[PDB]
């Protein structure tokens, strides 16, 4: 019934972490293959695997002893004895967790045969970010490539599955026999892959229950109302993620990012054209995610591009995946949508009052709170030039409305143009003073002191300051576009003198 085997991995775990020689990599071979034979029960196959491991262990200890004994620190001894306790108890064939881990056994196993692939997919990923390399770059690779091809339509039948799963098996015991025997070889340097012997000390446990849930996986394929608004939602923090990742990761690649997404905020039909450029969006996000892990390795031999692409962290990649997951489910959802309209087409060839109601309040309250978040884009932190700019405009908007008010009806949505165009060129200044040349092209081009140019704003900010000099203005532009897309046109035909 409840004869569990666990507890063998566990020992050889514990026995071979400590003592490398040629008698602990066979035990270590061992470990590696318990996973693939079943419980033990009425059967000969696992019988005579353990009989034959208990034989060559006694046998080992035999050996250590008439070679010590020749004269003209022996843990694997304790190894072979509860070994041999284990075959004795399978030969049969206070207490509070007894039943648990069955408990344990048997959720876990049915959550693996249920939907594994999906946790196959969550370890690859893990084992790729965790320590990066020429070698882990086949786990990072595989685990971006099966998440694209999931976020696209198209499918995988299992039997590819099962096969990818034996290569990475047969991929990930080759590396924990170069990890685990390295122990000997001697070097340390013009090789990427592994280092010398939880920073990159918990690597290869990782990489043992990765191929442990392969291995029972493998041993499991051989046994022959408000959901609208959230995609709404969903669309827009795709689009707010797109553009955060051009803060963190600073280069002149990801600039292109940001004035998508700047460029993609004020347009009419948002959502269409999102859904329409979310494939290139994936294609692009994906490969500047691997050109960032190839240039997150250990050696610093690679010459970093000093504008473009520089030299990064492995840790500062699991937000970027975050970034990434918002595109996946985007282009999921789009051609969801999309696959759905096509075939309809192939088939046919109480609380009004209250909308009304507040559509009219912000027709007739809007332009108000356009006018008052000039203040708070102009008067947070520091002053400068271009928050002075800022209320430079709205003075004159003011002053022009006070003094004619027949040009103020007419040049009005001039206006609100000429500020999101000053805002996106404030959003460009403002970012493009990150780089190294630009600090001194500044100067040479225009000379001025360096405090007297960075009175203007321009200075080098941190991660931090800069999300907020990017999204106050930011936030800025989307109110006034969203005041000048719906709300402007209605207002200004209801206060008229007819
Ligand atoms: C400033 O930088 C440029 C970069 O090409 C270089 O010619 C020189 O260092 C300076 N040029 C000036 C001062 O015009």
């Amino acid at each position: 019934g409840l004869i569990f085997r666990l507890l063998l991995p566990i020992c050889l775990a514990v026995a071979c972490a400590f003592r490398y020689n040629g008698l602990s990599f066979v035990y270590l071979i061992y470990l590696l293959l318990i996973p693939l034979f079943s419980e033990p029960t009425k059967a000969t196959m696992q019988g005579h695997t353990g009989r034959l491991l208990q034989s060559l262990c006694i046998t080992s200890l035999s050996f250590l002893l008439l070679h010590i004994i020749f004269h003209i620190v022996f843990v694997p001894d304790i190894g072979m004895f509860i070994a041999s306790l284990t075959i004795w108890l399978v030969c049969r064939t206070l207490r509070r967790f007894a039943s648990v881990a069955s408990k344990l056994k048997e959720f876990i196993g049915n959550m693996i045969t249920t939907a594994g692939k999906v946790v196959v997919t969550i370890l690859l990923g893990s084992s790729g970010m965790m320590l990066p390399s020429l070698t882990s770059a086949v786990y990072f690779f595989v685990f971006l490539g099966l998440c694209t091809w999931w976020s696209w339509c198209r499918t995988f039948d299992p039997l590819l599955f099962g096969c990818l799963c034996v290569l990475l098996a047969i991929f990930t015991a080759g590396h924990l026999i170069g990890l685990y025997l390295y122990q000997f070889q001697f070097f340390q340097e013009a090789v990427p892959p592994n280092d010398y012997y939880w920073y990159h000390h918990a690597n290869p446990i990782l990489l043992l229950v990765m191929y442990y849930t392969l291995a029972t996986l493998i041993r499991i394929w051989l046994q022959e109302a408000v959901f609208q608004f959230i995609m709404k939602q969903s669309y827009i923090c795709a689009l707010i993620a797109m553009m955060a990742w051009s803060i963190t990761y600073h280069s002149w690649l990801t600039f292109v990012l940001l004035i998508w997404s700047c460029t993609l905020w004020m347009i009419r039909n948002r959502r269409k054209y999102a859904m329409i450029s979310s494939p290139f969006m994936v294609v692009y996000a994906n490969l500047l995610l691997v050109l960032q892990y190839i240039w997150s390795f250990e050696l610093p031999e690679i010459k970093k591009v000093p504008g473009f692409l520089e030299k990064k962290e492995p840790g500062e990649l699991a937000s970027k995946i975050l970034f990434t997951i918002t595109f996946w489910l985007l282009l999921r959802q789009h051609l969801t949508e999309q696959k759905a309209l096509r075939e309809k087409e192939a088939l046919l060839s109480i609380m009004k009052v209250l909308g009304n109601l507040v559509v009219a309040l912000f027709i007739k309250y809007w332009i108000y709170v356009c006018g008052g978040m000039f203040f708070f884009v102009s008067f947070e932190g520091k002053i400068v030039m271009y928050k002075i700019i800022y209320m430079v405009l709205f003075l004159f908007c003011v002053a022009l409305y006070q003094v004619h008010y027949e040009w103020w009806r007419k040049i009005l949505k001039y206006f609100w143009m000429s500020v999101v165009i000053y805002t996106m060129l404030v959003l460009i200044f403002i970012y493009t003073y990150q780089f190294e040349n630009f600090p001194g092209l500044w100067q040479n081009m225009t000379g001025l002191k360096k405090e007297k140019l960075e009175d203007l704003g321009l200075k080098q900010f941190t991660v931090a300051e800069l999300f907020t000099r990017i999204f106050i203005p930011t936030s800025f532009l989307l109110v006034c576009i969203l005041h000048l897309h719906y709300f402007h046109d209605r207002f200004l035909e209801l206060t008229d003198l007819k």
